[PDB]
């Protein structure tokens, strides 16, 4: 009967800084590493599906700081990571905008009611559209080795990564510029002893 | 048109006996494993679907036989198998019983009317929560191969696996004490020469 | 006009006792050989018909006799009979149970309401897939002969065959555990003088 | 498309003399023996179903012809022919008359409207009651050698065998007392070259 | 509760040549012998019905190839098999056709949407005219051994045979045509371990 | 919003010869490997989904052509592939036809209304029933290097593979016979720089 747990919660993702030349990186899009609070409450759990994940960029400096935030997904691990803002603009739910700028998406992870976020520096998973539903919880080190064997084989373990690219600084030396939080809406099944969850 | 051959029946899964300290097994929910009969039919078809399984322990011993049983499921194969009787009881579909009882699962074998399954020690596959619906026809040799390659390869071959403890006996030396049947409904799909299927 | 005599009747049908090592046995299901009742009545009548046909174990065993019994039925006389619990779990109509369990099979015999049947170690025959529907009164000696000649003869004479093990007790000298009766509904058809039915 | 070619008709199927003495005797109730006609007909089809088939007794002689005539059916040629009045008697369409009587009869053959049917020595097979409803053709040579093998083997090829039996005559050389006409409606399928009918 | 195990599908059933003189033979329609497939699927289980058999045949040659195919159905095993194009025309789902014809038969094998069939080489069995509805699963070797005893014995065994003659031509040196598929709807019933099918 | 960029085209997949041997080939069902045109185009997209992935063989040699084709699908590429007709008969969608027969084919390619196309030597993939719905693009180069590690990898990679056979020509030498077309209506989702496709 039921099985289900569905959660809704926002958490700190990522600090994020700029310079003056391009940085990309990127992350996992699975409980372990969306952020600390749901690595620990999702390890009690087999599996997982998001019925929603939404990466939301806070600034936290001066109206006067240099600097852009680009932010888009991939779905093959296999797949080269982008190297420019060129090739990042063609992902699905590319995100672009100032350094400085996306006060307005606080809402989102506030929950609460807000029209006006057309300059939310805020992205949203397509859920409907990944590979399945339900996902198992994987550890990075247990999904570490695995992608160390093939990379292929993260496809059945991870549903996507976010791709960000920090760029437009006016220093060579990283400049605190915001926060990349994450809101989600995940369904736990089957549960585990945290302690056997790889 | 149509493809789907969908068969519903029960067999013998696996012989238990007891001894005096835990010893926890496991085995793979799938056609191949589940028994011989279901091994034979289930070849002749590249792929299926559960869309029941259940495992239900019948007694075959003394009321005054020392011993308790107890079985649960696992998804992510590359989680570690539980150790003790705590563990597994977090499992999802846990089942715990004496293994002198147990008797009133009879009814789910026998696919027959019965109301009194209250005893019953048997545990039903939550088949809509699995990675997907439609998993390859694996043989043991094949699948063994793949999982010494990375144990993340099974998910996409395998839906779950049964965990099951026995404890509580008497002796030290295994004494006889029941039996684990497994029902099913199953469709199979994609018929292919049985020889060709690995 | 008419020419159908039913009959819904039980008796013993045989004494069970159980050793330490498997013991398989099995019977026809026709009138002869049900038991001595029907043998004596359905003699009278040229051919009949199984509307139901139900064979129930009823313990007479104290609950820390040892032992396990196991039924199910073969329809093609020609086909080996089991010799292992495991290929006897692959027959239509399968029950297994404690040699001390199975008094819930009582209310069968009994032909009274009863909800709680879940441990009863009964099993019933699908009548409606047999080879046919009207069959034709045999004697043992009569049938003996014809498979004698060839196995296959039978088909024709009788519509199944009840496959009985037993196992898993304390002893190598049979202890007694109990008896299976058999409850039936019967059309019996064309009358004729008993001493002329072969 | 259809395959069924339904034919209703008469036929003489035997004379009938009386002695002294009983005298029983029995036919197979097929096509190749039921009369000359349908035996030529039939014989071009591989297999038949009786729809209906009907043994009418009809008198030639005085009204002062001594004698009685008894019929009825058996339907497991592996049964003893009845030796007796007594024993005749048991069996399902058991009709009896006075040699000389069963002219009322005679509208059965003749497919007319008739009330008056009370004295009719005319017996009707219960169709719906046989082993099955589809028979194969045979012609005595093949089937004499079959239940030369083996009786039972007879059971699949003929549905029954209608029994005959005379006596109270007056004399102890046969009296030519009347015939028995056969009066059926049978499906016939499954064409093949007479020739090959076997 | 159900019992019933539908299958459809199709597969070889045989490989054809022709020569310039008539090659008359036959197989038995049951599904040992339709294919190596079903021969292994249906042996899981005791006794199986035809809802649907059909045998198409699918040309392999040039259409310069000199040569005529003929099928058709008996039904009694004791019958003469034909030995003239003659004979064989007379029995029910008699086709004929050019060795190099009946391309059109190949969507009742795909079991795709059809109208053009008319020059199909294909014939269906009647299943509703058999002798019975449920046969026994039977091994060619105990198949053999009870014709050996008395042909007979093979009515209740197997339905019907299908009779195949080629004829027509140009070298006495048999000539690959094409090959025969087997297109069924089997219902399958009562389940046994393979190894004692027979 | 929205996402999904919906696609129907053919195009050539595969030239086609027959030589006097049976000879067995496969390739996989796949964007990249399906035509030079489809492999450019989704290549700018993650993932895919086959909503209707067909077959179809168009002769172009003369009606004297010797030979036959035969196609069927498998979907667990750890699966050996077939040797012979005999076992790709066995397989889903398995189609044979005459090296010059099939041009009833060409309405599916050409999308038109079209009814008689029982001679067309066409087969389509069953893609409610393969192992998900969106598959990732891979490259030849990225998939082979995955196989290379274990072929089960391929599962969660590519939903199946065609195979194909031709023999029963007249010359140990190829002659081209005719050639396969792939006619898809495909969904492309989740854009990226082609570059980066892997
Ligand atoms: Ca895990
Ligand atoms: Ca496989
Ligand atoms: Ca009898
Ligand atoms: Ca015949
Ligand atoms: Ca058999
Ligand atoms: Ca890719």
């Amino acid at each position: 009967r039921g099985g289900i747990t569905v959660l809704t919660h926002s958490e700190l993702s990522a600090e994020i800084g700029v310079t003056d030349s391009i940085v990309v990186s990127s992350e996992l899009v699975m409980p372990y590493t969306v952020g600390t609070w749901l690595r620990g409450v999702a390890a009690n759990w087999s599996k997982y599906s998001w019925l929603s994940v939404r990466y939301t960029y806070i600034p936290s400096c001066p109206s006067s700081t240099a600097g852009s935030i680009h932010m888009g997904f991939q779905y093959d691990m296999a797949d080269t990571v982008p190297v420019s803002v060129n090739q990042l603009s063609n992902l699905r739910g590319y995100v672009s905008g100032q350094v400085w700028s996306g006060s307005a998406g606080l809402c989102f992870i506030n929950g609460t009611r807000c029209s006006d976020t057309s300059t939310a520096i805020s992205t949203t998973l397509d859920v409907s559209k990944l590979g399945k539903k339900w996902y198992p919880y994987k550890t990075s080190a247990d999904y570490a080795t695995a992608v160390g064997v093939d990379v292929n084989i993260a496809t059945p373990l991870v549903p996507a990564r976010l791709v960000i690219a920090l760029l437009d600084g006016s220093s060579s030396t990283a400049v605190a510029a915001g926060r990349i939080y994450c809101t989600y809406t995940i369904q736990m099944i089957e549960p585990t002893a945290s302690a056997l969850n790889n």
